[PDB]
């Protein structure tokens, strides 16, 4: 495979002399004793030594040329395996393989030893961690910062259908990539209390935690540009018997602030710990900000420093350097509050209510006296230009106020982040339109100019080149190399839709990435697979508004017609559902238990046989991505309209070489619009749709009553067919389904069917089918994070991307 | 300096490449960023390279020889720093000096950046690590197990004259010198019950913490023997929102038992979390030991290995090896007993009561129900024995039982190790001798056989060769470099003691250690002293049993007699005390504040001027050790006859060229008896003395009414002279010393005095001082831990030491 590099005589004899001494002098290991897990190792500490070199003159490069520094700062950073990634873009892939080959090894098998760093949830830490890929790729001077938490999302296991949570001790066995820097310690101050002095307001009689930074190189493609990722780590400050033991096991309530990434990414819940967790990481990041802004007044603050909000979650980085720039610099309030704006941007994930940040102020007193002081005085000042440009309009007022009245006062998040952010932007067309048409339309009529839209993408190093490295191969052959650091030149495929050849290639590629898979799934989980049937697959965190429960009608829909037809013959399926549900979310585990169940009917009924499979895939994460998705036929992206601020595994799926049966929702829109309607799988309620239902109000019932395969559904459900020794177990779904379903799964229902019917015909076809795919993959161009960041760089930061490599 | 070795131009070339090497790859800085501390780690990773081929050849000779393997279990080992140790011992020492000097850097700078490894209280502590050293030496296939404590001794800072407790986070910066085995990783039980079945008892229901072990290398003097120090630590099993995250938190409990040292030497207190230390050490090596045993029935088992108790704090392990011998390997009682006994030896290191483990029976039965059970049918199978000797003595039965009566049922660790060990020794004749003829004299009635004695010794590298170059040079300049590992060629220097040259050099090393540490003290602590004053040490932890207080009432006699008679000459002296006192233990702090109250009156007195001072050396701990020993002219021993078992400090001392004013207690009596008592200021009650005093009683009274000098003393403390602002502050004190003096202060104040006249008499002789000095490091030579390793394996271990080197 011509793009996993070169293997030179050279590069491949240093390798294994470089690997053999990481053995010897750093693991304390010969070839007698050593585990897999230890070349793994060796390998890892191997790679590692040659980003160093890049490392050190990357950032010495930053310090000379001086440019704007951009700081990411997200509570959430999904970086998951690092080793192969790094291989490729440093071009070693190939002399590694080699050099491991040599020494007896399989490389694969060592790739497969290294635990994720799971340190996100989903969709908003993944971004996290392809705009990181994306930023050094296009040679900006970024820095990613967030917590270093000792525990990421939970492992999860099923048991008898039901999700368990296991704690991710990601760190059980060291992280070769980390750097811990405890020489660059800074304090962080919580509780106390605020006295005014003739000079001003002073911050007295807090509690201290520690903040301990630990750096992870981030290598651009090929480029030789190695950036940051900062992640902080909470230690105790060093000020009879069982009292002075008892004061050192006490150090460990301090250290419990980065000790474990919060699952509920469905559920503002309001904990102090959490608000302690987001405190610590702006507190310690802007220390370190402000640290490198004076090593080379203010007024040129915002021509050297971005700060981007990933959501809410470090909002408190506006106040906090309002309170730098007033408290501890004495910068006069108008000034601060110019270089703040000017300085911090904020970028929204949803539109549902209940994930918005809305904290306490009784919470914030408590903790954070000074700050909500100034948030306060940032609301009074932000309120009186509101009541300026619309006198007399108090309801406005009420709408527009940081500060939530009502039984418990709460500080809205959100406003804040608009009113101190020169930019505020969604993550898909539709989105930023809904964010200035409901949500935030108070603030875009006071502010138009500060509502930006940035389409979400994935980097296709990870996406593309490191999990499907056979597509990128065949891609390689006709186009060259140069699409993987510029995707639009997909386009340049379009020319070999009706190529008899690359329709094989293609075609031959998803073949073998399905039938790699189905080994994965023996091997891994003792699961037999089809791997000729079409592979229809559904993975993302489950969620009412994702809808695998529309997922689940149809796969009863299927059963029920080869059960009423038994000799008819229909187009074989496995349906494949991942995901995990947030610990406290009910109902999202009892679709998990329903997925499964209706696995143990479908799966064991002799007459189905191999014409249709359930599968629920245990402990979906960033590793498990990149093998399922290159495996997958079609791409379920069925949100209600209106729900999905943009999704990103839609643009995974597309780009390697599935179909999307999906709604008008996010950047299934503008995915559409690339490839064009009649190379997608759209059906259901527009936005405009769900609406009008919404005026008059949705009534389950009247869809029971005329849909007789959903009445049959219904009753299968309630009567206990999916849980005979317990047959009340699904009441709560069938309930919510009937009286309750803000997500308007019926109204769906029959549009849904009939396009998996289309599904179904189109898959019979292999030569159409495929060259439908060609459609796809070739206009997915527009969905590299490549292109996100570069409008994030020219639109909102001010600063100029580069391709230009740094010398080696 | 040629004991410190050679500077080949390969070495320093090769030490060069490595350390910068190590800087860019290790460290990820350049010279441009690097502080001293990066320095030091690079320097650190450059030794430890030296270390690998070593331990890997060191391991694979064991396996392949198969020798009977020693196990030494301590919960303490005191190393201090690791650095300056590695390099004398693999004769690295001026090849270092060399290429740092060359890199522009100062060696021993570096060398004061790396913390002490503080894993111990004091005296048992360190005699861990002096033997781990001569284990080495002697190229015994040995292996030093305990805990990693997070926390070890506290720091001590002195406020205001008063104790302060600093938590010790010694691995803040990271441990080079360790390797972290997580592959090793073993359970340990606790809680349970305990059900009984046809096949026997099975110990059910318990809760699992897992024990990971860290490996650290110790390198034998020149032998290129590396064994193993194996520290355990505690680590979490992986088995709503607030829920989810509280049971993440909790994981913390488990992590808790290797947390933080216990500091409390003077006292036994009945912990939980101590047992579960004491438990958790004991279940993990003896897994370790077993697993290491089958990979090359049971009845070989004390022929390949020996497990020596370091007190009664691994005691568990006698039931442990029951457990695993009786319950999970089925061997029948009689013959694991047998097994048992020949496998495990006990020292014992106090005669103090309150010092000995007597754990409450109701603690046993909730954490270890199946080792309580154990050790009442070993209690039963044991009195049984002594019935059968002694018929018809049933107060013999009662003393002897392992279960004592009372308010509180307990299990006395000591009668349990005496029961289930082959060899019971003390750590110097007179405590040996203590120990028959009373605290065990039942236990020695029955089984004489058991009893030895193993006379302490301290390792000659870091004692002498390390601490003291300058020494270490002028006698090998004399009689050659063998004397390091055979410490009785110190016997020729006494050809020296009438050699003119001989007697300046000594003196001049002294002279020499005096201004460097008078230096160290203006330097790191802007204290000024008088170098050509007699250095008077009393360096140790502050217990009442080690007379601290008799010290101070000197240092006040000499103050009231320069008062008396200002115009009088008087030898100058510097008289120092260091020590940690337990947090406690109310009269160790009282005492503390004493001694810097005296301070804070004589050191500002200007008729006293040069001629007194008193200086509280603060955080004694190993380093400083290493300081102030070789600066010296007068070691205090004043410990009450028949408290302090041996004593180390003491032999520390005797080979840096110091004299000892001392009682005859401990080892102190067998340093007389190699020097001669012509050469020793000894003075004061012997044993025989202190046991007629009992019997009539003391009465402190009669000293006070009798000796002018001590009542003025009293008068003084009491009326609040040396406490002007808080006149009765040391009532406790004088109402201890006059009420309630377990250790007869007062009995032994007049012959102190008087003998402490003679040492200012000889002080003012140069050349007979010397002289003296000379004698005592002439015959020190049976104080090396090498001696007492050497009978430690030919009398209790059954296997022949060796100087044999391993190759390179
Ligand atoms: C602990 N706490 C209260 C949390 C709240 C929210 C979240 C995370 C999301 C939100 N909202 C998120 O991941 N949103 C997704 O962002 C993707 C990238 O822009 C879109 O592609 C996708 O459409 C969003 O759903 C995490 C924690
Ligand atoms: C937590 N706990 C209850 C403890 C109890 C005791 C101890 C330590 C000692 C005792 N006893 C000790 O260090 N004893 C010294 O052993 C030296 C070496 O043999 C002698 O030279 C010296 O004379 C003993 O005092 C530590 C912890």
């Amino acid at each position: 495979i011509s793009v996993r590099g070169l293997a030179g005589v050279e590069n491949v004899t240093e390798l294994k002399k470089n690997f053999n001494r990481h053995l010897h002098f750093t693991l304390v290991k010969d070839r007698n004793v050593a585990t897999p897990r230890d070349y793994y190792f060796a390998l890892a500490h191997t790679v590692r030594d040659h980003l160093v070199g890049r490392w050190i003159r990357t950032q010495q490069h930053y310090y000379e040329k001086d440019p704007k520094r951009i700081y990411y700062l997200s509570l959430e950073f999904y970086m998951g395996r690092t080793l192969q990634n790094t291989m490729v873009n440093l071009a070693l892939e190939n002399a590694c393989d080699e050099a491991t080959y040599q020494l007896g090894l399989d490389m694969e098998e060592l790739e497969e030893i290294e635990e994720d760093a799971g340190l996100g949830n989903g969709g908003l830490g993944r971004l996290a961690a392809c705009f990181l890929d994306s930023m050094a790729t296009l040679g900006l001077a970024a820095y990613g910062y967030g917590i270093r938490y000792e525990f990421g999302i939970f492992n999860q296991k099923i048991c008898g259908g039901w999700q368990m949570e296991e704690a991710d001790d990601w760190l059980r066995y060291g992280n070769p990539w980390e750097k811990a820097r405890p020489e660059f310690t800074l304090p962080v101050h919580f509780y106390g209390r605020v006295e005014h002095t003739s000079q001003g307001a002073k911050w007295v009689d807090t509690q201290v935690v520690l903040a301990m930074p630990y750096d992870t190189p981030v290598p651009g493609y090929r480029n030789n540009v190695v950036n940051t990722m900062r992640l902080w780590s909470a230690k105790a400050p060093n000020d009879f018997n069982v009292g002075y033991i008892q004061a050192v096991l006490d150090r460990n309530l301090a250290e419990n602030i980065s000790r474990v990434l919060y699952p509920n990414d469905n559920f503002f819940e309001g904990k102090e710990l959490r608000l302690k967790q987001e405190y610590f990481v702006v507190a310690a990041t802007l220390q370190d900000i402000i640290r490198r802004f004076k090593s080379s007044n203010f007024d040129a603050f915002p021509d050297k420093v971005a700060i981007q909000l990933n959501d809410t979650h470090p909002s408190l980085a506006i106040p906090e350097l309002m309170r730098v720039l007033v408290d501890l610099e004495r910068l006069d309030w108008d000034k601060a509050w110019e270089v703040t704006v000017k300085t911090c941007a904020y970028t929204n994930h949803t539109v549902l209510p209940e994930a918005l940040e809305r904290w306490p102020v009784h919470l914030l007193e408590t903790l954070l006296p000074r700050h909500l002081q100034i948030i306060y005085e940032i609301n009074q000042r932000f309120l009186n230009r509101v009541a300026a440009a619309f006198p007399g309009d108090v309801d406005r007022l009420r709408r527009m106020s940081l500060v939530e009245e009502g039984a418990v006062k709460r500080i809205n998040m959100a406003h804040l982040c608009i009113a101190g952010s020169h930019a505020v932007n969604g993550v898909a067309r539709i989105h930023s339109e809904i964010l200035k048409k409901t949500i935030f339309k108070d603030f875009y009529e006071l502010e138009p100019h500060k509502f930006q839209n940035k389409t979400n993408g994935i980097t296709p190093r990870r996406w593309l080149v490191l999990c499907n490295p056979g597509l990128a191969e065949i891609i390689a052959e006709r186009i060259g190399e140069e699409y993987i650091s510029d995707l639009d030149q997909l386009r340049k495929l379009l020319s070999y839709v009706d190529d008899e050849a690359f329709i094989r290639d293609v075609a031959k590629v998803k073949q073998e990435n399905k039938l790699k898979f189905a080994a994965y799934l023996e091997r891994e989980y003792k699961v037999h697979i089809n791997p000729n049937s079409l592979f229809d697959v559904q993975v993302k965190r489950i969620h009412e508004y994702k809808r695998q429960l529309l997922n689940c009608l149809h796969v009863i829909t299927l059963y029920n017609r080869i059960k009423k037809e038994p000799n008819k013959f229909v187009v074989p399926r496995t349906v494949m559902i991942g995901g995990k549900a947030a610990p406290g979310y009910h109902m999202a585990k009892m679709i998990i238990k329903l997925i499964t169940a209706i696995g143990d009917v479908v799966n064991h009924d002799p007459v189905v046989g191999d014409r249709l499979r359930v599968i629920f895939l245990e402990n979906y994460r960033v590793s498990l991505a990149e093998k399922v998705i290159p495996a997958a036929d079609l791409s379920e992206q069925i949100s209600t309209a209106g729900t999905e601020a943009s999704g990103t595994g839609n643009m995974k799926f597309m780009l390697n070489g599935a179909l999307t049966i999906g709604t008008m929702d996010g950047a299934n829109v503008e995915m559409a619009e690339e490839a064009g309607e009649e190379n997608f799988f759209i059906f259901g309620m527009r936005v405009e749709d769900v609406d009008r239902l919404d005026q008059r109000g949705y009534n389950a019932q009247e869809y029971y009553d005329r849909i007789p395969e959903l009445r049959q559904i219904i009753e299968q459900l309630s009567s206990g067919f999916f849980s005979p020794k317990q047959p009340d177990l699904f009441k709560d779904i069938v309930n919510m389904l009937m009286h309750h379903d803000r997500f308007k799964v019926f109204a769906d229902y029959e549009e849904y069917v009939k396009c998996q019917e289309r599904v179904s015909a189109l898959y019979k076809n292999p030569r159409e089918w495929t060259r439908m795919v060609i459609r796809n993959i070739a206009t997915s161009g527009k969905f590299s994070s490549d292109r996100t960041i570069a409008q994030y760089a020219r639109e909102i930061w001010g600063v100029e991307p580069s391709r230009q490599r740094l010398p080696a």
